[PDB]
């Protein structure tokens, strides 16, 4: 036998940071959950008990919160590249350094129709991710997303054409629900190193920003064909605003409403036109996914 | 052996509505999880198989259905007094109905500045609950809620003044992180029956708002002494501004975010006034209750 | 405003205890999850930031650990007991302390058909719990239960003979499928301290014991009627073999697995007595319940 | 804009199956969920809303039923096998499927020492799963896994020698506990096609029984180096008694428990040697994986 790949690090580590403006009295969280998993020269920690390969996992934590306190943790994309670049460049036996990071929404409670400057609400589940590879003379490469972004319309969604056989009962519809949690990820081009990241910093809460908006717009206003037609829409077009980025991937449930035929009970007309009250679908669901690319 | 209590029903039952405005063109979603669990003169379908005294659970979620459809889901202390009313006047043998409504979020959207007539985004877990207790003979008991509005203010909070003996390590701070899981929930006067429900039904979401915002409202200015002290305002302050509530009951984890010492790394200074970055804890929390009523 | 009701303390607090036997080598693992809250004189912490009422909850916290490292952990009855009146007794203006213990399950692996010395499997997520109520000047109250114990049988279950109305589309069943996660609690005769309840100790364990063992057999034996004719048959049996238990309650879901009729696709047959593949419902479910008790 | 990637389908279907032997009366059930995506020349339904290359999803949600009340769902690597051949046989635009199968335990009740002809229990939700990729031209590819196994050892697991730097505060130790929970897949050399499958259908129950023995075996008698060192042992031996398989991949997450230093109360001691109660921690975790081939 031999070791073929191996990876170790500390993983479901919570991060919070407070920036206080002295000036104003302003305060800023942020808060995360960070992974960090290191390649490199340690196969022999496998194979011979050689724990002298191994940068403890506990140190490995160590490292994530001095890291956050000696330098910026937003963007998350800058954030993961320096923690990663820090593991390649200071243990020279270590050759890769992945770096996902799970961004958690604090945003500044409105109070009497004014910004509170040290209250905060988690409005909602949806989270921003990145998940950062830093690999040693290959540079930094950075998949980005948004996930957990749920959301429904009630009309102007459709679903008819597809293929009938001796499988198939679904029914064809003009008018449906379409309900989904939206993952969406935008892969980077290839960053040479830090300073290239650092580069571009402001494009990376620009795009998040990009990727959000054209996904709550396209959803809402795309009379769809299907979950597929709607999600190749989406990312064509945040591949047409954000040149930097090589791919987009979308992976969406279709969180299915079934109607709820009540005509056994005194002719209640609650289908079709009449379909007012609705069953939700806890399961199954159907997984529709796509990446796109540049031509 | 005998049957000293007994209830029986369907629990978990997800139900949509929509309203399509026929002018307009605007939609509007509702979504719930109902159970409803019913008492009477049922105990011999447990001592002796007597089935024919049991509305089958099956039938009851027939029921949350076809009630949904004739009637409004809104507000939900409405909705669940009508569900609950309809189960003990049907069945001679019912006594009680208590009916328990979880309502979802699901948010009008807005796209380039103006609300969608038909798209919808969860926007936060919050939930806005009711727990109706429809009793034959004794009106309707209702308990209104919200839980899972998730908060943190990042300064503003103290703790000072506690008990010290020999069990005691916490050390006295005047700045630490205050966050919580908000439940809250206000009682109700008993109500007569459905005609004082409906009577008063504009309530229902004015005392909603009024309980969210007091919680938002103090929690963000608040200096705080103690959850305790805090969620003590709150509760005050609610019953001041209806009187047909006759309890306010809060029940607020304290979700810890502790200081990181650095300083055995490099002299790094992080806590006290100098500290920017803490951990989240998962676990223990503190937990915070009371019930307040008038003098 | 007044205080109504108040309690406070620490949650979700994980324990484990390990015990090593010197001469032998064996050790064994205990692992739980506590919660206490207490009451008392200490409603102007509420009303007044007082404070001095206040045993932090972090103390609440040192003082689990401090009598799980000074006292048996086992059986839970016992530890709820001795950490509920440690508190009444050591703080005068304390009353009442409410435990909740929730016990996880580390069953000693056998290899090559040995118990092995200290190896342990996670074998299910069913708990053991106690919930001890320690009340200065009325005794100490506990509820012993077991939870999360999941089960099916896949025939000798019925349900026939139901109300049938305007309502109802159930057909009637003398074979289908029964699963339920089970939730069975008996309810101790009061004890007047540490003392009375040090004196029943073996009668934990061995009515733990046996309203497993009626649970499953009645369960697996009974060609259950309902769900409420079979779990009265488990309440019944269990009082009838422990006579310091004043009540059994049962909380069971009937988590439906519905058939799937398949004639549409080639004619295939796959109901009633031809019945093979089923649709497990995740939601909704039944939800039945029952506290019997002495005649 | 073009489509790079795509795969569609269902996710989460539950399906249960029993077998009922005439001759013994005794019934056996199998519980699963399923996923099942397509891939194939299907991109115009995301381009062109083209959906005639679309096989609904809720007709690959009839297919399941339809296959697994004709097949055997035992072993699921044989289940996987089949439906992903069918997908790509019947379909001809249709040229790879991806079965994913978790299968949940019912494990038979033995009540007063016989087993029981139509009851089960959950005991543990560990699972066993397989990821079949059948892929048109280039046959079956299976990864086997349990996953879900969660055990712990209280002494007889050591972490000492490791890179220590101005990062690192862990204390080296030669007694600590451990606690994971086991992933583990194996990976099956290609099969041609369903011909090859059937031919190693005794393998697929023989090597999942291996792997978990050796699992549970390696992990209670191993004196740990670390978990790298245990885990590859397990992998090597797995390896060696199964010659189809080509790789074996543990991920392991360190499920840390601390101790709780109490001399700060009365002197008590409960470090080191005394160590007998401990705080185990929700998060963070170290997370240690290795994949393992053939020199
Ligand atoms: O790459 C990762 N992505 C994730 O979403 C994640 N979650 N935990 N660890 C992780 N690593
Ligand atoms: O948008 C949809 N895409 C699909 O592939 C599908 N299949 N069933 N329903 C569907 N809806
Ligand atoms: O839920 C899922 N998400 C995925 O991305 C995926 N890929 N394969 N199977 C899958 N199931
Ligand atoms: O009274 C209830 N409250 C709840 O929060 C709940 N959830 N399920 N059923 C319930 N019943
Ligand atoms: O607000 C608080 N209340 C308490 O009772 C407490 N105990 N420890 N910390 C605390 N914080
Ligand atoms: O988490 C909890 N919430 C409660 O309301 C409660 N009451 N007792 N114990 C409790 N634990
Ligand atoms: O009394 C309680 N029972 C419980 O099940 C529980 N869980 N957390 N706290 C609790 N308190
Ligand atoms: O055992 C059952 N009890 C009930 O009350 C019921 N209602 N529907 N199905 C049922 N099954
Ligand atoms: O799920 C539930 N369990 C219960 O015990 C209960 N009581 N009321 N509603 C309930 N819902
Ligand atoms: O390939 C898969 N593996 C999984 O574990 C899974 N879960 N859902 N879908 C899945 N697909
Ligand atoms: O077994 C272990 N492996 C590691 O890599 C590690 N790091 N800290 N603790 C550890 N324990
Ligand atoms: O929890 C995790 N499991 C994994 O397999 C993994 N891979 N990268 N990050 C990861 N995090
Ligand atoms: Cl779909
Ligand atoms: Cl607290
Ligand atoms: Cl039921
Ligand atoms: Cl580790
Ligand atoms: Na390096
Ligand atoms: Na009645
Ligand atoms: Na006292
Ligand atoms: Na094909
Ligand atoms: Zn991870
Ligand atoms: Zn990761
Ligand atoms: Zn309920
Ligand atoms: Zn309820
Ligand atoms: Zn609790
Ligand atoms: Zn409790
Ligand atoms: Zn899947
Ligand atoms: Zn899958």
């Amino acid at each position: 036998s031999a070791v073929k790949a191996a990876r170790y690090g500390k993983d479901n580590v919570r991060v919070y940071k407070v920036h206080k403006d002295e000036k104003t009295g302003v305060q800023t969280v942020y808060e995360m959950t960070v992974c960090v998993l290191l390649e490199g020269e340690i196969e022999t920690s496998y194979t011979k008990a050689d724990n002298s390969v191994i940068v403890a996992t506990d140190s490995i934590k160590n490292t994530i919160y001095i890291t956050a306190k000696q330098n910026p943790v937003t963007p998350p994309e800058l954030f993961g590249s320096i923690l990663g670049t820090h593991f390649i460049e200071k243990y020279n036996h270590i050759h890769a350094a992945h770096v996902n990071i799970v961004c958690h929404r604090w945003t500044r409670m409105d109070i009497d129709g004014k910004p509170h400057p040290h209250s905060f609400i988690r409005d909602s589940e949806e989270k921003r991710n990145v998940q950062v590879d830093v690999v040693e003379g290959k540079g930094i490469d950075i998949k980005s997303s948004l996930s957990g972004l749920t959301v429904l319309k009630s009309t102007n969604s459709q679903f008819w054409g597809f293929l009938r056989d001796e499988y198939t009962t679904l029914k064809e519809t003009w008018d449906r629900i379409l309900s989904t949690d939206v993952d969406a990820t935008w892969q980077w081009k290839n960053f040479s190193g830090l300073q290239e990241v650092r580069s571009h910093v402001p494009k990376f809460d620009a795009t998040w920003a990009t990727a959000r908006e054209v996904t709550l717009k396209t959803f809402a206003e795309d009379n769809s064909a299907s979950v597929q037609a709607t999600m190749y829409k989406m990312a064509e077009q945040i591949l047409a605003r954000q040149q930097l980025i090589e791919t987009v991937e979308y992976s969406l449930p279709n969180k299915h409403y079934f109607e709820i035929d009540l005509s056994w009970h005194k002719g209640l007309q609650n289908t079709g036109k009449n379909a007012e009250v609705f069953a939700p679908q806890s399961d199954p669901n159907g997984l529709i996914k796509c990446t796109v690319g540049r031509s």
